[PDB]
C-alpha cells in the first residue's frame, strides 16, 4: 500500500445537483468529524427538503422521454460505469485516506478492501447494462407478447456510513447499469468520499442530473426523499428501527417501491470437528471486522461443548492481542467506533451483557482518551434470552454460546427476527448440507466469513430486510416490467 | 367448441366457514355476515365472519405446515406441480356448478363464468403447475477459492387478500404461484363474494394438498385482513384492491414486522384510437375495454381517446353499441352485462354518473338505474370529456365511458400519461412506427396493440406508478414468492 | 407393484405415419425376440429409405406454417403431452410387462422405474412448453430487437435398446414442447412399446404428422434418417462408434444440426472415509443396474488402498448374491442381456479379462441354457491397461481398480476417451468439491450413483456425446433462434 | 476520422504459440496482397499440421487443471478482455490502415465500423465473463443438485478474409470469456490484423497458449485443426462448401463439437407501401456494403410490382454513382475485391447473369486497370431460377426481383437452401409481423439491413450455418455443462 496521506484535503462537501455543486437553499453547514480524534474535519452543505425537491426535479428531468439519458445506449452505460471505475481507480490512495479520516477504519483495510471492493462492485455491474433482457412470450391466441425491462425511474438511495464508498457503489451500479436516475442521501458521519466521487461521475461523463447526492440528516433529507410525491423508488440501508420509517413513509405518499437491507444478528456455528485454528481467525474475523460494524456480523457464535473451552480460551487469547490505535498506522487492526452516539451504545450494551449474567473475559472498557475506541470485549457462556444475544450491537462486542446438537444449533440459530446470515464450521459433507438448508438467512458461508462477491447477491431473511443486492438479483428492484401484447394476423410456432 | 351446459341457477352451496388445517371452523366470536345474490339484492346465506383471532389460529396453522422436515417443505417440486394439476382437474369437474355459484354471488352472466373465468382459473393453475421444478437457482462464479451458489427457497407464510369483481380467477392468481414456489397460505376472500373460493378450499383439500398450506378467513377488512397486514409471523402479503387501501396494507407491514409486499391497485387506463384504426375493429374493442365484467375490471379502459377526424363516427358507434348491451339476469343468455356487485358500488357509479353530468359532459346514453330491481346500471356514454373532470380522473369501476378528443400523438402520449394510474394502455393503429413509439412511451404496465384485455398466465400484470408494485403472471409472478439464498463454500482450489 | 400380464397381447408392429399403420413398402418383416426364451415374439414391418421418405414428408407438412401444430397454443401443447402422459399411466402395468417382455428387465423395475420416469419426463416437459422465453434487447441504436425462440423443424430421433420407453420419453419430451415434428427409429431389438406409444399418441390427439416412428434396422432406416436433405436436426443415442457414422452422413448431406449421447467407461471412487455398507450397495448397482445395460454404469470401481481388501470381499460377497432369473419372477434382480450380439460381447471381454491377467473373483459364465444371462461378474486387481479397463463392456462386469492418492485416481479417471459420469463416495466436503470439480464427467454424482430426473441435464464430455438432453438444457437443441430487428422512430431506455 | 497511414507498417507475420513468433516448422512462407494494387504486401508463415499440433499442445497446456488460466477469476477473465479492447484502441487508427491495406475495405468503414464493433463486441463479452450462471434444481428425492458452466477446452477457431478484426473478436470474445484457449486459424488472404492482435493480446495479460495463432492454407493448416484428436470444439466460418468438410473431419476424428456459419442468398423485401428513399439506400446498401462481401448480403431484392420500376430507376441511379477507388481516399465507397480469384468468380457471375436474360442495367465489367475493382452491377427482372439469384457472388453484383402478394413472396423468398438473414420494408404493423415471423432466416431486419449488435445473436437457419454467435447465445457452444447431483440427509424447498 502507499503511505497515506493523514490529512487529506476535502474538495467536494456541498449539494451535487445537475453535475454542479451547490450550498444548501438555507445556506446551512453542518461538521464531520474524525472519530480518531473526536476534531472537525470540515462543515459540509446541511440539505433538507427544499434541497431534495431540486435534486428530484433534476433527476425527473434527466429521466425524461427522448433525453441524453433515456435514448443513451445500454452498452454506452456501462462504458460510463466502467469510466467511473478508472478514476476511482486513479485516485484509490486519496479516497481510501479520505475514507479512513471520516470514517475511522484502518487505511490498509480502505485502500486493499473497500475500494477494491468498489472497483469490482462497478465493473462488474457495468457488464450488466446491456445483458439484463426482458422476454418474448408464448401467450395463448393470434398475439405477440414480450416484456420490455425498463428503468423504474427516480430512485432515493438512502445509506449507512460503516462502508460509505461501498454502500454507495452497491446502490449506484444496479441503478445506472439499468437506465435509472438517483437521488442519493448519504450518511451525516461520512458524507465526505461519496460526494467526491460525484466529481469523479461528472468527470466519467454522466449526463447532469442522473446522479445527484444531498447530504445531511435523516428525519429532514431522508425523510423527504421517502416521502417524495415523485420518488418512483426507494432503497435504504440502516437501522430496521428507520426501514420502518421508511416503509411507512412510502405507503402513506405514493406507494413507492421499497427494498430495505437492515441489521442482523448472524450465528456463526462452530462443529467439533471444524479446523479449530482457522474457525478461530474466521470467528474473530466475523464479529471484530470493521470495528465490529458489520450489519452481518457474526454475533453469535456458536460452539459445540467438546470444543468451547479451547474456542473460548484461543477467541479470547486473539482479542486481546488485537491492535487498536490510529487507524493510520499500518500495525492497527482496529480504529476507532464512527462517532459519540454509536460510542455510547455499545458501553450500555456492554453494561447491559454484565448486568444480565454474561461472562466478561476480556475488554469491556474505554481503550483510549481521545476518539471513540473501544476494547475488544468477548462475552462467553452467553444464554438465548439475553439482550446481548439477541440486539444488534454493531461494536467490537462478542457473544460465545455453547451447544450440544446439530439439531438444536438449528432451532437456536434460527429462533430470531433477523436473518442477514449465518455461517457453518465443519469437515463432514452432510452436517455442512443440512446446516446451509436449514439456517434462515440470506447468506449461509460455510468454512469460511463476510465473503463478498459483486457476483453472488445478498439481503435479509425476515426483518432483516427485503429484496437482494449484488448480482443479477441487484437488477431486478430498478426494473419496471412491461409487457407489450400486439395482435398480429396469425400465431406460429 | 364453445357451448355452455344449462346452468343449476340456484346452486347449493356447501361451504360458508373459515377453512384452516384442511377442516371447517366457525369464527370464535360464533358470529356471521350475509352474502348477497346481486340481482335481487337478497341474501344466499351467512358466512363466518372471520376476525384477529380466527387469522391467528390459520397463521398457526400455515407455519406449521412451513415447518421444516414437514410434508409440504420435504415434498418433491415436482409434486407440487402435480397437486397443482389434480386441484385445476378437479374445479373443471365441478366446472359447470362453480360457474353458476360466481355468478350467484358475483352477478357477471353465467356464460362468462363458464367460458372465461373458469377457463383462465384452469389455465392459470395448469401454467404455474409447471413452474414448480423450474425456478432454478443459480451457480456463480465468484472470486477466490470458493463455490458460491443461491437456493430459490419459498418466502414462507403468505397472506393474500383479494377482491371481488374476479372472486376465482383472483384466487387462482394467487395460490398459482405461491403454490408452485412451496409456500403456504393465509387468504382473505373478499365479503361481497367469499362463496366460491371456500368451495374450492374444498377441492384443495381433496387434491390432497397438506394441511395447513391453504388456509381461507372469510370476513371484512379492517378485522380480518388488517389481522393479516399486521401479523407479526406473516412473511409476505399480496393484496389486490383499492390503490386507497394499498396505502394501509404498506403501512401496516411497515409498522409491524417489515413483511414483504406486493400491491395489484386500481387504474384508469387510457384506450388510444389513432385516425388510421381499423374502426369496427376499434369500437367493439373499445366497447369491451370498458364494458367488460359490468365495468368492474381494474385494467378497463376508462379514458378512450379518438383522433379528432374519427371522433364522430366513432362516438355514433359507440353510442349505438352500448344502447344495444342487454342488461338483466345474469342466467339469461341474452345478458351481456349483469348487475354491480353490491348497493355501495351501485350508489358510487350513479354518483360518478351524476357528477359527469354535473361538469358538462354530454350524456349521449344511459345514465341511470336500469331495473327496480337488484343492482343493475343502464350503460352509459359520456362524450367531448376533458381531462380535469372527475370521471376523467377517478376510477368509476361500472358501466361509464369516457370518450376523449385529441389531434395530435406527441399531446395524447402526454395526456395518457399524466396520471397517477399506469396499469395498463391501449393503442389502435395499423401503423407499425406509431405503433412502436407508443407502447414504448406510455407508462403503463400492460401496453396493448390493436385489442384489449388480452391476458395469459404466461405474461406478467402490473402498474406502473400508484397502481401497484411487482407482477402477477408469467415468470415473474414467482419472485415475490421466492427468498434467495446464498450459500458460498470454501474450496480448496477454484477451477473454471 | 401390481401384478403383470406376462404373456401381454401385442397390438402394435407396423411403421406408424399420419397417425395411422402402414406395412414396409417392400412389405419385409423382421423378428424381435424375448431375451429370456430367445423365442419370437412376433413379426415387425421393416422400415428402410422409402419408408423413411413418406415420414419425412408426413413431418414437413404437419410443420408448415398455419398448420394445426404450427397454430397450436403453446399451452395446449403441454395439455396434450400431459394428456398422453395420462394416458401412459393407464396402461402402465401394460406397457412395464411388454417392456419386460421385448427387452428382459425385471417387470419390478420396468414398472417402478422406467414407466415412471417416463411420466415424470413427459410431465415435466408438458410444464415446459409455454415457458422457453426468447429474448428482448437492447441493442445500440435506434431500434428494437428481439428473439424468437422457433421450433428447429423435422428432428429425427435414433433411440437404443437399453431403456426403449424412457429413450423415447426423453427425445419426444423437449421436442413437441417446443412444438418439432418427429421422424423416430427404434432399436430392431427393442420396438413394441414405443409402437404402442404411438397409438396413444394418437388417443391423446396429436395432429396426424407430429410424431412418426420407422421400426427397422440401423444402416438402413437409422442412416436414411440421418443423410436426409429434409431432416432439419437429428438427436441420436447408442455407439461411439455409430455416432460418428451420424455426423458424417449430417456434414455430407444438409449440415443438419446433431446432438449425440454416446457411450461411458464411468468411473466411481471410492475414498477411505466413504461408508463402506453404503458404498459396497451403490457401487454394486452402478455396475450391475439394467443387466449391466447402461451408458453410465460405473464399469471403474476405483478403491482406496486403506478399505480395497474389505471392499472387494463385500463387493465379491453381494455379486454372488445377486439374482438371475425370470424377469417377470418379483425376486430376479438380474434379467437375460438384450440379444445374442451382446451375449457374445461381454463373454469376449470376460475372456479378454482372463486373457490379460485380471483377477476373476466370481461369475464370468453362461447362467442359463436358454436366453441370454450371464453370471454377474467380478474382476478384481484390474490395471488402467487392460482392455476391460479401456472399453465399454455393456454387461454384468464389474472391475475393481486400486488408488493411493486423490491427484492420482484424479488423472486415472480422467485419462479415458469417455466422460459421461462419474461418482464420489466420501463423508469429507472439500474431498467432495474437488473431486466434483476435477472430474471430467457430463455428471458427478456424489455419494450416490445413477440418480436422474427429468429436472437435471444428461449428456457427455469428450467422447460420450454432445449436448445435453434433460432439463432447460434439453430444449436448446430443439429451437432455432431467430433475431427480429426493427428500426424505431426513437429508442428509449 | 483520423488521417490513415496509407502504407502501415508490418511487425507480425509469424506464428503466434506460448505468447512467442515462430517460423514454420518447414520455414515456408506465402505472400499476401495488397488488392488495391495486386502488389505483396509481405511474406506470412506457412502453418501446417506440424504447427497445429505445437499450438494445440500450447493450449491443452494452458488448459490443464491448475493452471493460471483455469484458476483466475472469472471476473478477471473480464478485465483481461476489457485490457484487450482498451490496446485495440490505443492502436485504433494504425489496425485500420492495416485492416485496409490488406483486405480492400475503405479505411473509413475500417476505422468507424470494423474498429468500432470489434471494441464493443470485445467488451460486450468482459461483461459476460463472470455472468454466465449455470442453475441449481429441484430434483425429485433428498439430493442437491446442480449445474457447473465449464469451458469446453481446447477451440479450434476458422475464420475468413471479409471482416478479417471482426471475426477475430467475435470468436475470441465467447471464448475467452468463458474461460477457453484457443487456436486459431486466419484466412489466407487477410493473415495480418489478427496476427498484430495477437501481439496485443500478450501485452495484455493473457497466459501462453490461451490464444494460438496459425497463418497458412485452409486444407493443410485448416484442415488439421478440424481432424485433430485434441480439440474439443472447433467453430467455422465461411463457404457452404468448407462447412461440410468440417462436419465430416469432425465426425471423422474425435467427435468434436461443432459450429458453423455459413453463406446465405438473403431476401430483402420492399413491399408498395415502404418509404421509397429509405428503402433504396438500404436496399444498395444491404447488397453493395463491404464490395459485396458479406455472408448476409441482401442478393434478392423482391421489390412489389407496383413501385419496381422507380426502385429500379433510383437503384440504377445510386449503382451508377457509387464511388469505386482507392481505399484510401476518404470520398471511396467501394474498394476493390480481396483477390484475384473473387475477382474473376463475380466477373464470371455477371457473365452468366447476362447469358441467362437477366436484364444489364448499369456497370458488368472491371472498374480500374491495377487491383480487383469491379463496377457496381444491378441485374434486372431476375427469376427465381436464374443462377445469380440462386448462387452467392459475394461480390458487387445486385439482383432485383418482382413480386405481386404477400403469399407469393413468403414462398419465393423461403424457397431456398440459404437461410441466414432477410428483411422487409414497410410501414404496415401486421405485414411486418406476419413477414418477420414467416420468414426462415436467422435474422430479419425490419425496415433496415446489416444492423448488427453483440448483444443480438447472429446464425442461418438452413444450410447458412448452426448454432449462434453474439449475445448470451453464442456463450453455449463454449461451455461443457456438468451435472452435480449430492445426496442430501433431508431434502427441503
Ligand atoms: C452401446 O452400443 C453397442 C452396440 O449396441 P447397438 O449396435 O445395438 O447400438 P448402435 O449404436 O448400433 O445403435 C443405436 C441406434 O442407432 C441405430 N443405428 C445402427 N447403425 C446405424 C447407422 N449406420 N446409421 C444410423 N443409425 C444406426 C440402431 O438401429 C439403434 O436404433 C453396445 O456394445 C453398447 O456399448
Ligand atoms: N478444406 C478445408 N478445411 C479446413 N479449413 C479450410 C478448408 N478450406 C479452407 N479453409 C479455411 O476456412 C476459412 C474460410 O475459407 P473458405 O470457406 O474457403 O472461403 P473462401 O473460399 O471464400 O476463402 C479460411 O480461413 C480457409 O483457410
Ligand atoms: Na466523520
Ligand atoms: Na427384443
Amino acid at each position: 500500500v502507499p503511505a497515506p496521506n493523514q490529512q487529506p484535503e476535502v474538495f467536494c462537501n456541498q449539494i451535487f445537483i445537475n453535475n454542479e455543486w451547490h450550498d444548501a437553499v438555507s445556506r446551512k453547514t453542518f461538521p464531520t468529524v474524525n472519530p480518531s480524534t473526536g476534531e472537525v474535519i470540515c462543515q459540509v452543505a446541511e440539505g433538507d427538503k427544499e434541497d431534495v425537491d431540486k435534486a428530484v426535479k433534476a433527476a425527473r428531468a434527466a429521466f425524461q422521454l427522448g433525453s441524453p439519458w433515456r435514448r443513451m445506449d445500454a452498452s454506452h452505460r456501462g462504458r460510463l460505469l466502467n469510466r467511473l471505475a478508472d478514476l476511482i481507480e486513479r485516485d484509490r490512495t486519496y479516497l481510501a485516506a479520505l475514507e479512513t479520516l471520516d470514517n475511522g477504519k484502518p487505511y490498509v483495510i480502505s485502500y486493499l478492501v473497500d475500494l477494491d471492493m468498489v472497483l469490482k462492485c462497478l465493473r462488474y455491474y457495468a457488464g450488466w447494462a446491456d445483458k439484463y433482457h426482458g422476454k418474448t412470450i408464448p401467450i395463448d391466441g393470434d398475439f405477440f407478447s414480450y416484456t420490455r425491462h425498463e428503468p423504474v425511474g427516480v430512485c432515493g438511495q438512502i445509506i449507512p456510513w460503516n462502508f460509505p464508498l461501498l454502500m454507495q457503489a452497491w446502490k449506484l451500479g444496479p441503478a445506472l447499469a439499468t437506465g435509472n436516475v438517483v437521488v442519493m442521501k448519504v450518511a451525516e458521519q461520512t458524507p465526505l468520499t461519496a460526494l467526491y466521487v460525484a466529481n469523479l461521475i461528472k468527470e466519467a461523463g454522466f449526463p447532469p442530473g442522473v446522479v445527484n447526492i444531498v447530504p445531511g440528516f435523516g428525519p429532514t433529507a431522508g425523510a423527504a426523499i421517502a416521502s417524495h410525491e415523485d420518488v418512483d423508488k426507494v432503497a435504504f440501508t440502516g437501522s430496521t428501527e428507520i426501514g420502518r420509517v421508511i416503509q411507512v413513509a412510502a405507503g402513506s405518499s405514493n406507494l413507492k417501491r421499497v427494498t430495505l437491507q437492515l441489521g442482523g444478528k448472524s450465528p456463526n456455528i462452530i462443529m467439533s470437528d471444524a479446523d479449530m485454528d482457522w474457525a478461530v481467525e474466521q470467528a474473530h474475523f466475523a464479529l471484530f471486522f470493521n470495528q465490529g460494524q458489520s450489519c452481518s456480523a457474526g454475533s453469535r457464535t456458536f460452539v459445540q461443548e467438546d470444543i468451547y473451552d479451547e474456542f473460548v480460551e484461543r477467541s479470547v487469547a486473539r482479542a486481546k492481542s488485537r491492535v487498536v490505535g490510529n487507524p493510520f498506522d499500518s500495525k492497527t487492526e482496529q480504529g476507532p467506533q464512527v462517532d459519540e452516539t454509536q460510542f455510547k451504545k455499545i458501553l450500555g450494551y456492554i453494561n447491559t451483557g454484565k448486568q444480565e449474567g454474561a461472562k466478561l473475559l476480556c475488554g469491556g472498557g474505554i481503550a483510549a482518551d481521545r476518539g471513540y475506541f473501544i476494547q475488544p470485549t468477548v462475552f462467553g457462556d452467553v444464554q438465548d434470552g439475553m439482550t446481548i444475544a439477541k440486539e444488534e450491537i454493531f461494536g467490537p462486542v462478542m457473544q460465545i454460546l455453547k451447544f450440544k446438537t446439530i439439531e438444536e444449533v438449528v432451532g437456536r440459530a434460527n429462533n430470531s427476527t433477523y436473518g442477514l446470515a449465518a455461517a457453518v464450521f465443519t469437515k463432514d459433507l452432510d452436517k455442512a448440507n443440512y446446516l446451509s438448508q436449514a439456517l434462515q438467512a440470506g447468506t449461509v458461508w460455510v468454512n469460511c466469513y463476510d465473503v463478498f462477491g459483486a457476483q453472488s447477491p445478498f439481503g435479509g431473511y425476515k426483518m432483516s430486510g427485503s429484496g437482494r443486492e449484488l448480482g443479477e438479483y441487484g437488477l431486478q428492484a430498478y426494473t419496471e416490467v412491461k409487457t407489450v401484447t400486439v395482435k398480429v394476423p396469425q400465431k406460429n410456432s
